[PDB]
């Protein structure tokens, strides 16, 4: 219907730490991109799009916590949230990201973070490893929402190549850093190969998304 | 009915800062006493007890934010939350409390705190001053809930003497530090004068409360 709006509004403030790199916040994506995530998850639920949710690149887990919280707000107990990451930060330019591997947040730490919100339950599953190792054989069957938040070309490509085919029609692909060259080049390069023409919608001049036909 | 439970459960975690003297948390009273506050406010709303809510001794405002949030969760737009404090900390043993006047939190700071939760609106009113100055002529007409969280004898007495008479029947008096001698002596001394016999219920070995007949 549009349930538990107060809960979800407070949660966005909390996950971005507007109440008290973010320093302590559980997501780095900000309120505008969390609003996009809510719009997509809510649309999939109201439209009946089948499948799980997945984020490739979770850091402290905030965005994934949020998707799990939307399911909780709507009483959907069937869908799963896949929390997919190395849990060691970025792999070894490209833009030299491993330097800053306090993008490295352990599985233990992410698990604890979910538990802080009372959301560490059967509807959350973790897939630890480098995407190139883990996604070709991922135990994911179908997705209604696919969120990409690995910055690198390779991370973005490996996620799209392996998980886009599992995305249901009417499902969403969310590209958190579409305007990052590297991420952008993968998305266009991937779209060109498979002849994907669904239009890309801007979110906030950083992230972008599209909906499958 | 029992509305917005997820919201209120998250709020308690947030106000006590279990997500990320408390250091940054907006209340020092802990989850057990916030649960008591919710039980009392909810009972008053379901029973039809008329009146506003008031806390004498607010620090960073957390408990008052919570009462305002319960009204929000239940859609009650008529009741007011009175936020009553010096906004300069404790007055000048008794237990030498003014030493620690980083119990001193300005009105500006408390106002900002409410706004962080999106709850700084027409249903919240501030009464700045020493209780001995402000309560004898308080613009409060009736109360359904009266929360005392000034530690001192004088603070507790001044609050009871001036506000208890405005407490509706079936309304609650909450004593946050009943087991503090000073606070306790005022409560018993006040109860003995007016012949109040409604029994005191423990909350958590620290706070206590009773319900008016
Ligand atoms: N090839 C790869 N394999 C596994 N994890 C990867 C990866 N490339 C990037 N990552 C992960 O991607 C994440 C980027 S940060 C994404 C975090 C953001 N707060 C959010 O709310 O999503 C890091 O956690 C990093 O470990
Ligand atoms: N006589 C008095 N007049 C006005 N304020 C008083 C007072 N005696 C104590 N106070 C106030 O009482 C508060 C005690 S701390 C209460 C805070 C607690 N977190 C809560 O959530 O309620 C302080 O903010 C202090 O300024
Ligand atoms: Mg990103
Ligand atoms: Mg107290």
């Amino acid at each position: 219907p549009s349930q538990n709006a107060l809960y979800l509004d407070l949660l966005k403030k909390v996950l971005t730490n507007t109440i008290y790199w973010p320093t302590v916040a559980h997501t780095m994506i900000g309120l505008e991109r969390l609003d996009n995530l809510q719009h997509c998850v809510e649309a999939v639920l109201a439209d009946g799009v089948p499948g799980d949710f997945a984020e490739t690149g979770v850091w402290r887990g905030g965005a994934c916590i949020f998707m799990r919280a939307v399911l909780q707000a709507f009483g959907d107990t069937g869908r799963t949230v896949w929390v997919v990451d190395s849990f060691q930060g970025m792999p070894e330019a490209m833009a030299l990201h491993e330097y800053n591997d306090v993008l490295g947040v352990s599985l233990e730490t992410v698990r604890q973070n979910f538990a802080r919100y009372g959301l560490l339950d059967e509807q959350v599953r973790f897939l630890p490893g480098w995407f190139r190792d883990t996604l070709p054989t991922a135990p994911i069957q179908e997705l209604a929402v696919l969120r990409l938040d690995g910055d690198l070309y390779e991370s973005t490509m490996d996620s799209l190549r392996n998980l886009y085919p599992k995305l249901s029609p009417g499902g969403f692909v969310i590209i958190d850093d579409y305007f990052l060259p590297s991420c952008q080049d993968a998305v266009k390069g991937f779209r060109a190969e498979l002849g994907i023409t669904e239009p890309i919608h801007d979110i906030d001049g950083t992230g972008a998304y599209w909906r499958r036909s």
